[PDB]
Order: structure tokens, then C-alpha cells, then sequence
């Protein structure tokens, strides 16, 4: 899987692959890694269980009205309890998330994550989508959501785990 | 073991093969590995252990009443349990279960999968039985039955691990 | 060690040898691992430590009084505990029991596994036993007792871990 | 380490060397592997740590003022504590132990065995010592403690992890 | 990573690179390993997961209150609590610790080491920067903070974990 | 690391070097592995944790106070908790401790061990150790104190994880 963000000119993306992987063969071609949340205001992606996913986002959601819509809090209280409770501990995964404020990843360690640029890129497809996203970042004038794409497309070319089917959300502010 | 479902025209099949392994050796030949749930209304198959198979759906059916039989919702409080709770943490069993809103995967891993056209392929066996149940599927005008049929036949002759004892469920909505 | 079960003309039984390793040499040689319960009605035999079976076979004996000499219904009650309460969960072992109704397996899993013909082969000398069981029953007309007897020979003389000495118990109905 | 028990006309015994080995290295010569439990009526050999032989030895006593001495019964209850409970679960020890109804081995995966003459040989050198104990015993008029004592020299002569310092509590009940 | 504290005339400091890796790819080039802690009258640099050490840092506040801020005393208690509590016990990291009174190294292994003239030195490169600052502080008049950063940069220049990113937090008690 | 002690003429030791080692480097070159105890009555040396030490040494010398200065029932009480104490049990070490009664070693498994002539040495270099204090023990009229420091020196030049710093404490009485 490959989870690509990127923010440039007052919009901020997350874009996925959506490969399954069991073994040495594909068990599902068009899983949706990326979603929205906190009433389609916070964006986000992630690479684990569907419902890993859907408790973990669920939750972040509550941090958020525990926090007035400041992103970061949430996010920090978040990947507190995602170490401390026991049930919780034991959900494994790699949230993205990002809003007009920022951008970062969340891991079950606890850690909060704010990548060099807001650039994200995680999965095992990540660095060959980094790699791609910086090139074009610091070559084009290209868009935030043109990057996170060709990055993606990229990724997917290299990566044996990561496809070509695609779930970008977007988020403009400037 | 193979478990397979494909769904065609109102019609919609969950077919197993009957073979229990013991390391080199063959200790039961005739296992049921699908079975009926929810009055009838729900199909299902299992890899794995039998005994956790049946606790796991008994389960399965309590969700069930508990979200007026929506299968996906139903079907994720129990992605939840399994990989939260202590004991059900200890099961090791894949389910494949079925109604005529959807078809859907359920792993320990907090995972809910929804293959491409309800195509469901699990166990050992799996893939061969997808690869075999793709081609029927898009070059035949054959039925659900006729194809998962098709299909585990295929699996049992690749798959060392599954024979060609068969259980079908079958689930007419049409 | 080896168990053997057999079931023909209103006759089934259950043998085994009484050997117990240690590494690669024979701690004792006389092992007594076919017993009698339900107030002999209902005979087993099984492999692993004399204690879990005197703790397994006690249990099992009150299932049957909770369950009016219903083998099957205790014999489902009895592997369920055995995989539930947790003290019980560490007994590891393989109950082989039959009575006059129907025979079979009860694993620390929890499993309750009927054998294509009440015919039951387990522990390392399992397979060969049931090869010669399954020869002899399907070629000639012995008798119950005398197959489980010669498949045994057969067992202990091909495995390594099993040898002579046997428990036979039957039981007659008709 | 060695621990050997042999019984002859109302005389049993249990001897043991006294090396304790840390890798491949003696780290001590004279440990005191054999000892007197419940009022001298009973002795006592353990292959493993001291303190752990002391905890379950203990408890032995207990079981034993519980059932009234009887040996078997109360050895398999302890053989049951022992596997069931958390904190002795950790224990890592052989039991060997003897009175003047019966010797008997007691391990930590419920299993209470009684050898086929009462002839125990534990430890790293117990097969030599049995092998020698077995001969000695048929084809000599010797003692049970004159046998103990040469079949555990043989055994650290063979027995790269037994010494020739030896412990040794007899029991005369003729 | 590195951490490096020399402490030269009333002059401590605690110099950290900024590498964080995954695998045999670089995640984060800028990552603040090191930080102030008690009302700034306490700096420290950690090797590991951010987010441990926030959890050990904070702790470790809470023990210094608790003793009036003697480091080592409060520190002690520190390595207490790490290596016996449930959930401490999973963290994984390495602390260093200064104040005008002493340095000193808290590990997990309720280990509390204070090295030869206060010279930390911790993490891959660690060593590799011990022995720069040891050149340094013994063949020239430079200051903690001139041999701290040197010494880092020769690690750097070592260890393929460590980059040339820095944070130094300095403490001036002269 | 290398503990020695030593008993010879009214007088009692425990010396030991100061080297902590980390993978192929050393961490520090003093540390004191020997201390002092019960009012100065009691010496111990250990290898382990600074802090499993100022835990188990602090406890030890309560466990006296419950027992008047009987060295060995306080030690027996002790390795007692050391080896139940849900907490207590992670703390590894070995506590040598000798008084003016006699010296022993404790280890996390509970054990109580007095070595054949209150002579011990543990640690990586334990061996070098005793087998130079045991020559020299043997063959010369040195004293306890002198033995200790001569054997801990050879230790140091025969094991890569002992050095020369030493830390003696004494004890006299006759």
C-alpha cells in the first residue's frame, strides 16, 4: 500500500493505492485507504484493518470536538489512549491525517509525526512515492493534487504491494 | 481448505471442500466447512478450526439481531471483539459469510473485506479457486452454484490442502 | 504413543500402547492410556499427562450427569470449558471417547470430530494405525477388537514412539 | 544431575549427585539434591533449582496432611497445582519421590509416573543410571542402596553433568 | 541517533542529531531529540520513540517535584517505576539527563549510570562520539558546547544512523 | 563483570571491577559493585542494575531487621519475595553477601547458595576468578584480602567484560 499527502498553494491532499496484499497474491484491487472526517473539514488516509480504520477514525473524530477543531490536540490526545488502553493497543495501523491547519502521521506507538513538508509517505510504497513527490515539489509548478497523483502512479510502478487504482481527497483554503 | 462464494443473478453460493490436515497426513475427509445462520437467512464458510469457527459465529448471529440483521455493520462490531477481546483474540479461523445484500471477508486483524464482485476466495486453496471462478465468471454464462462448484473442484486439484468432498449453501433472492 | 478405535457388529473399543518418551529414550513402558467412565459405560483412551486426564476424564463424567448419559451433548459441553476457563486452557491432551451411541476426538481446541467411520487413529503411530485399521475392516471379516488389536501391532512396529503393551477396552450392545 | 531411586525388600532409596552446572562450567560440587519430607516418613530427589524443589516440595507436604499421607493422591493433586497455577506454572523442576507404598516421578505437565519397578532415573544421567540400575537389579542379590549408589556412578561417569558426590535418604519399611 | 552531553567550567550541554529511520530509509530528518524539562532548569536528549521518552520526561518532572530536585534521588525512583510498571515496562528508549549537579544515563534496566567526567555518549553512534569528546576534552580548551557539537558531527560523519541536524540545549550554572 | 569473595582468617571479602559493557564498547569503567550493609556489618557485591541493586540491597536490609542480624535467614526471606513479588520478579542480579557468620549467593530464581568454602566469584569472569583464588587458597599463605584482589586481576586479563578498577570491602572478626 502507498499513502502519499501533500499541501501546496492553500490545498492539502492524501491520495492511496488500493491494494490488499495476502501473501504473494492480491486479495482485493480497489480498497478505499482514504476517507474524511470531523464533518468533511479533516481529511485522511491510512494503510491496516477496515475497521481498525473505522474505530480509529471514529474516535479521532470525538478528540476533535474535544478540541475545537484544532487538529494537532485531537491528534496528540489521540495517539495517547491508541497506546495506553489496553483494547486500543492492540490495533495496528498508520494514520495520515491532515486539515487546513496541517498535515501528519499517527502511529500505535503514539507518536505524532510532522513530516519535513507536510509530505507524507507511508506504506511500504512511501519512500518510492516521497521520492517522486519531492522531485516534482522542487522541479514544476505543478499542484498539490497533480503531485500526490503522479507520486502515487509512480509508487504503484516500483512498489510489488501497491496498485494504480486511486482515492484522493482534497481540501482548499488558501 | 477453499472456501468459495460467487454471486450471480439473485442467486449467491458459499462452497467448501471437506479436507482436515494434520502435517503430512490427511485426518478427516468429510468437514463441513459451510453452514447456515440467522434463521436461515445468513450463509457461511470457514478456514480454520471448527469449534472456533462456531463460537465465532455464534457471535456472528448475536450482532446480527443486535443491528436488525445488516450484515456489514453487524459484521464489524464482530471484526471488533475478535481482535479486541482475550479470548476471541486467541481464535484462529477466516470467515466468509453471505445475504443477499452482500458478500464479505472476516479476519481477526480487525479487517471486513468486500472483493470486487462479491468473489470471495479463502484458505490455502483460495486463489486457484478465484483464479478458476474469474475466468467462469467472465466467459460463461454459468451460475453462481455451477461456477463456486467449478471453481473448488479447480482448488482441490492444485491445493494439496483441499479435496473434493464439497458442502454448498446456497441463497436464493432473485 | 498410539490410540485405536473401532466400531463393528454392535462392538466398539478402543486400544492403546504404554509407551512415554523422553528425548529418544523410553521412560516407562507401560502406560495404562485406555481407561472406563459413566459408571463404565462409556470407555477412552488418550495421550498426554496422567493428570489432564484424570482431571479430563473426571469432568467429562459429570457432563454426562448434567446430560443423561448423552455422549455427544457432555462431549460438546467438555471441550468447551477445555478451551474456555482459563485454568482448564492449559491441559493439553487428546481425548479418544466412545459408548454404544458414537465415537470420537475431543481436542484442547475445543473440537468434537467424528471420524468418517467411529474410526480413530491418533497420536504419532495415528496414520498407521488407521492404514492397517482401514485395510483390515474393508478386506476381511475380524472383529472390532481384533482390528484395533492388529492395527495397533501394525503401529508399534512402525512407530518409533509407540510399542506393545496395550489397554484394550470394549463394549458390546448390539 | 542424577537421581536414582531403587527398592529392594522393605528398603527404597533416592540418590543424587551434587553438581550444579552453569554452561560448561561446575559452578557448585556439593548440592544437596535428595531430603526428608513429612515427618521422615518420606524422600525426596529433584533435578533442577533448589529453591524451585524447595517451593514444591512444600506444598507436597501440605497435599500430604490433606490426604492423609496417602502419596499418589496427594501427588496428583500436586501435579495439578502445578500446571493450573500461575506463579508454580514458572517452577522448572523433576520431582522424584518415594515412601513405602510406592516410588514416583512428578513433572509440571500433570503427569504423575510410577516406573515399571518403582525404578526412578531422572536428570541429565538418568537413562545410564536406569541402564545400570536395570542390570544390577537382575543379576545381582545387591541392596537397593548398594545399587542407588553404583548406578549413580556409572552415570557420572557417563554423564558429563553429574559429579560422584553423592546424597542419598533411605527408607526401611520391611 | 546520537545523544551527546559534555560539561566544561559551569557549562553543561546535551547535543542530539535529528535521523529518525525506518528500515534502510530516512523518515524524518529533523526529529528534536532533546528538550527541557522542571522549569528549564533541566535538559535532556532520548534515543528511541518520541513519544516514550514524552511519557518517561513527564514522569521524571513529577519524581523531581517529588524530591526537591535532586536529579539522581528523583532519577532513581525513575528507573523504578520504568522497569516495574506494566506499561512503562514496554516503552523503549534511552534518557539523558543533566542539571548543574550531574549528569547521568536511565535505561529501562532500572540502570542509573553517570559516566567517567559526565560524558554521555549514547545511542548508534554513540560510542563513535565518545571518543571525539574524549580527544577533545583532553588536547584543547574548547567549551561543552564546541566539543558537543564537534564531537556530533564526527558521529555523524561515523554512523549511517545519525545525521547532521542539531539540537542543543545548553545550561549555564558557572 | 567479576564478584570474588573470599573468607580466611577471621576475615571476610568481596571485591569486584568496575566495567559496564554495551554490545562491543565499555559504557563506564567505575562502577561500584560492591557495597556495604545492616549498619556496616553486612558486605554484598552484585552484578546487575544500579537500581535492582539499591532495591534488593535496600530490602535485604530490612529482612535482617526482621531477623537479628542472622545473616542467612534474611537472605532465605529474601530471595523468597525476590522470586514471588509480582514487581520483584523483574528485577535481575546476583547478590553476593557475606558477614562475619558466613557469605552466600542469591539469585532471581529464589536460590540460596553457600559455595564450598564461602568462596565465590560470579560473573562472566566468576570462573578465572575461583580458579586463581582457589590456587592461590591452596598453594600460599596470602590473605583473604590479598587473594581477592590478586584473583580479581587475573579475571580483568582473562575476561573481555572485567577490568581493573576494584572496589574491596573488608570485614574482621576472628
Amino acid at each position: 500500500t502507498t499513502i502519499v499527502s501533500v499541501r501546496r498553494n492553500g490545498h492539502v491532499v492524501i491520495a492511496g493505492d488500493g491494494q490488499a496484499t495476502l501473501g504473494n497474491t492480491v486479495m482485493k484491487g480497489n480498497v478505499k485507504k482514504v476517507r474524511r472526517l470531523y464533518n468533511d473539514k479533516v481529511i485522511a488516509g491510512f494503510a491496516g484493518g477496515t475497521a481498525d480504520a473505522f474505530t480509529l477514525f471514529e474516535l479521532f473524530e470525538r478528540k476533535l470536538e474535544m478540541h475545537q477543531g484544532h487538529l494537532v490536540k485531537a491528534a496528540v490526545e489521540l495517539a495517547k489512549d491508541w497506546r495506553t488502553d489496553r483494547m486500543l493497543r492492540k490495533l495496528e495501523a498508520l494514520l495520515a491525517v491532515a486539515d487546513e491547519t496541517a498535515s501528519l502521521i499517527i502511529t500505535g506507538n503514539g507518536d505524532v509525526v510532522q513530516p519535513e513538508n507536510d509530505l507524507i509517505a507511508i506504506g511500504s510504497g512511501g519512500p518510492y512515492a516521497q521520492a517522486a513527490a519531492r522531485a516534482l515539489l522542487e522541479n514544476t509548478e505543478l499542484s498539490a493534487r497533480e503531485i500526490a497523483e503522479k507520486a502515487l502512479d509512480i509508487a504503484g510502478d516500483i512498489c510489488i504491494y501497491t496498485n494504480h487504482f486511486h482515492t484522493i481527497e482534497e481540501l482548499s483554503y488558501k
